[PDB]
């Protein structure tokens, strides 16, 4: 029997998970395994529209925040029959977030969170707040032949990406989600100042480059041209494998609001699709499932990625205890929030995204950005 796994992990986990492979085929003869690769945006769409369909893979991999939508639309499994309640009691709820009283995820690391990355290169000691970040920024960021182009810049991140400016949010004001966790709070001050700040930095402050996308902040981070990154710990082993002597610490405060940014904190994982070719299928892919969320496995990320096991007895592991991110790690989730995974997020995602590239291309002002980011995510949550 071939099973699939699509998944979107980036190049230095899915290197890891093809190891893992390698050995889960080696030790199961008569399965084999179909991994393919799709970001994160499109992971989900194309998972949709398979599993819509009648097909798609046994196994897919994502941010948690997956859940709402395949929960709600029928296309994933419940986990709690198929692996146990006990099962789901040796990991950090983090990693299995509930939706409707069920368990449709497992993750096998804890994280996902975003957090300031600097150069040592460049940076000894990295700013504690917004203030300090500018002016630190601002002396980083150089046109050696003063011809308007610039060779470094004092900070890059995807900033159009709404998971990357999500946490300031909260340090502005109020959270993007309200306490139900399903109605949008998006026409507030907070997400108003939170589309001016990051204007500040790209236009007045010029710290951040005018086009930013992942790859070219990824690229310039590991190219000695960007003093400080934003970035998620996914990242962590990839810089490593590219040589940057590089810091993590929490996304500096807010000095007008005492406030830090708050990451999102939460997991990627498992879920079985609701479709099955057949019981040998079936089988073969819950097989897959509790060896990839196994803690030898998820030992292997922990040491040659760098990211925190999801299963409990797994952090009493030397490789996790010897790890010197962890502690400054736990250090900057603390002021994090757990990830929503209601289908309502969803919308608040996509109508967040579409208000701020108007922003962004100086189409539409902030206030109006952020009214409009309401009524948007309200009428695709009616939808
Ligand atoms: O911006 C809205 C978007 O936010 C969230 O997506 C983020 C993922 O949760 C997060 O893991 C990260 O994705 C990275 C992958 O984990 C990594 O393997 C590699 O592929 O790089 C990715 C970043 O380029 O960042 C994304 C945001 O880009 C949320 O889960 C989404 O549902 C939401 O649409
Ligand atoms: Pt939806
Ligand atoms: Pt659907
Ligand atoms: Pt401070
Ligand atoms: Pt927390
Ligand atoms: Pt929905």
């Amino acid at each position: 029997v071939r099973i699939q796994i699509w998944h979107q992990m980036i190049y230095g986990h899915r290197q890891v998970l093809a190891e893992a492979l390698e050995k889960f085929e080696k030790e199961n003869p008569g399965i084999t395994v179909q991994a393919t690769y799709r970001e994160t945006e499109e992971l989900r769409s194309s998972f949709q529209s398979a599993a819509m369909g009648g097909s798609g893979p046994e196994l897919v991999y994502g941010p948690s925040d997956q859940v709402g939508p395949f929960a709600t639309m029928g296309i994933v499994r419940p986990l709690d029959e198929v692996l146990g309640s006990d099962y789901f009691q040796n990991f950090d709820p983090l990693a299995a977030p509930v939706y409707d009283g069920k368990h449709y995820m497992i993750g096998d690391a804890v994280g996902n969170h975003l957090m300031l990355l600097y150069n040592k290169k460049f940076i000894t000691t990295p700013p504690k707040n917004s203030q300090e970040l500018i002016e630190l920024g601002k002396k980083m960021t150089v046109d050696t032949n003063g011809d308007g182009k610039i060779d470094r810049w004092g900070l890059v991140f995807n900033y159009t990406e709404p998971f990357f400016f999500a946490p300031f949010i909260p340090a502005f004001g109020e959270a993007f989600l309200k306490a139900d966790g399903v109605t949008p709070n998006l026409n507030t001050t907070a997400l108003k100042d939170t589309f001016q700040f990051i204007l500040k930095l790209r236009d007045q402050d010029k710290i951040i480059p005018k086009e930013c996308d992942y790859e070219t902040a990824n690229a310039l981070f590991k190219e000695n041209k960007a003093a400080m990154l934003i970035n998620g710990d996914w990242s962590w082993g990839d810089y490593q494998q590219a040589k940057v002597d590089f810091g993590i610490a929490r996304i500096p405060m807010i000095s007008e609001t005492g406030k830090w940014p708050s990451p999102l904190v939460g997991t990627k994982g498992y879920s079985l699709n609701a479709n099955m070719k057949s019981e040998a299928h079936y089988e073969a892919a819950v097989k897959l499932l509790k060896y990839l969320t196994s803690t030898p496995v998820q030992l292997l990320f922990a040491e040659k990625v760098g990211v925190l096991p999801s299963n409990l007895q797994a952090r009493e592991s030397d490789i996790v205890k010897n790890n010197p991110l962890l502690k400054i790690s736990a250090d900057i989730m603390e002021v994090g929030t757990p990830m929503p995974v209601t289908p309502e997020v969803r919308a608040v995602w996509d109508s967040l995204r579409i208000q701020y590239q108007k922003v962004l291309a100086g189409s539409l002002q902030p206030q109006a950005a952020a009214e409009q980011a309401q009524i948007t995510a309200e009428q695709q949550i009616r939808d």
